[PDB]
């Protein structure tokens, strides 16, 4: 019993964390066989960051001024190339530590663990969600990025999330491992203003599940509802619509709590109108969403 | 900037991680240098857990019937015996990933990351905090004794607390490494109520100072307030009592902020009085509580 906010083993990703340097930047690299994945805007200073041209910046460099570390050793770097927002540095040696791995384009709503490092040497593991947004709401100081989302399935790793900005706002923006951002955000110093930080319905819903799996039960009311008129109040709210693939989803759920989709719609409904009254749900007072329907399985099962 | 519940990265920790079996029972052990370290209750079935008298227990087990496996790869066992509420099974083999470590007492309030495991593998890694009635709030299922809590400093790993019990409230309760229970907490599965949880005063304001640094300063206030005042509204709202030991450790977090520790104390009592009405501070409708002074420092700094 027991749910937490809990982050995948960070062990697998934490061999693969190598220091990038070219000229005065030093941020985090990715080194995965021959190859280590770093932000494109290493290449600039705070100057450029305003207005980048970053074809015409990296005509400026060479494999040489691109330096490497993994722990206190050097690696030469063989080749250089960019891929959308990330720079893609071949080395003559492929990091033995190498996972078995995947580079997957998650969705708004998926979660993900993140390991903050500073200069390839890691910092935390924390785990978030790829907001509605495209945003997610991170730790990031000046030195983290290059920093990496992932989730592990058994013995693989699918790197999902590569750090590279902060927005005005504090929030922060990124991208998959093809260099592609999440979103409609841009690697320049810059006006970008994030869109609604709606809340994720059915990781709600999964939540209130894990709360029934763990003996908190005092939303639960003699209500049910329908889709439609359970997203006329989600839409009110500032919460996802649900669909009939996110009561799909979570199916095992209810199937274990015997507690139907539509029944812990009802409850959910509820407590937007009514709101906590002061009580908490897992220790805490407000509806979280950063748990799916999957690590809801996952975490309330046991699975290695 | 942003501010996360972040665990410490838990490669270090994974590397030790065995699976124990004596008989009918499978939990995970400790592996550091050729000592496997995991609760005595590995001995029990589930009648001896009512009244186990482990001394007598122990007396029918040889070192041929302690399991020890790491990865798919089985441990000799070439000693065994019993350290309080611990067995140390002494192995032929040095773990070869054994890190600089150390076995620590903390004190209530003290927080730490805890890598959940079954089977010897791990499952999840997530922060929690030593509460002031020496139980833990975490995330353990049937199999996760023998998982242990964890602080680093740099690349010395500080080992705090290794579970073994889920009392009938669903919190838990488990030993330091010298097998010692924190608290009254005894392993047998008999009634054993925790006494109140109070929250951790020094941590609140720690997190309140996070919350000022990241952008959150809605809450503070045009007061101030003394010791002597602020300790009788901790008492009402079940809060522990703040010393000036605690002043003198947010001393680094008033002096960056600028803002005096009793006025901080004077906001904290006006959002004890008032409540949040619906707000929140860094993504929390509550007071959080379980990040420490020195965890704030080091994530708002960077320490890796
Ligand atoms: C060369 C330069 O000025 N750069 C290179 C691009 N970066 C982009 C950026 O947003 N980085 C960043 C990400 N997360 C947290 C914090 C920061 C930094 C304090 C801003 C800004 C700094
Ligand atoms: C042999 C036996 O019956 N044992 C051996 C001692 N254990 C003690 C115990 O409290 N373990 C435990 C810890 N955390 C979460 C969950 C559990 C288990 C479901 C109870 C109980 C089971």
């Amino acid at each position: 019993s027991g749910f937490r906010k809990m982050a995948f083993p960070s062990g697998k990703v934490e061999g693969c964390m190598v220091q990038v340097t070219c000229g005065t930047t030093t941020l985090n690299g990715l080194w995965l066989d021959d190859v280590v994945y770093c932000p494109r805007h290493v290449i600039c200073t705070s100057e450029d960051m305003l207005n980048p041209n970053y074809e015409d910046l990296l005509i400026r460099k060479s494999n040489h001024n691109f330096l490497v570390q993994a722990g206190n050793v050097q690696l030469r770097v063989i080749g250089h190339s960019m891929q959308n927002c990330v720079l893609k540095l071949k080395v003559d040696t492929a990091n033995p530590k190498t996972p078995k791995y995947k580079f997957v384009r998650i969705q708004p709503g998926q979660t993900f663990s993140v390991l903050a490092c500073y200069n390839g040497s890691p910092s935390g593991v924390y785990q978030c969600a790829m907001r509605p947004n495209f945003t997610i709401k991170g730790s990031f100081l000046n030195g983290s990025c290059g920093s990496v989302g992932f989730n592990i399935d058994y013995d693989c790793v699918s790197f999902c999330y590569m750090h590279h900005m902060e927005l005005p706002t504090g929030v922060h923006a990124g991208t998959d491992l093809e260099g592609n951002f999440y979103g409609p955000f841009v690697d320049r110093q810059t006006a970008q203003a994030a869109g609604t930080d709606t809340t994720i319905t059915v990781n709600v819903l999964a939540w209130l599940y894990a709360a029934v799996i763990n003996g908190d039960r005092w939303f639960l009311n003699r209500f049910t509802t329908t889709l439609n008129d359970f997203n006329l109040v989600a839409m009110k709210y500032n919460y996802e619509p649900l669909t009939q693939d996110h009561v799909d989803i979570l199916g095992p759920l209810s199937a274990q709590t015997g507690i139907a989709v539509l029944d812990m719609c009802a409850s959910l409904k509820e407590l937007l109108q009514n709101g906590m009254n002061g009580r908490t749900i897992l220790g805490s007072a407000l509806l979280e969403d950063e748990f799916t329907p999957f690590d809801v399985v996952r975490q309330c099962s046991g699975v290695t």
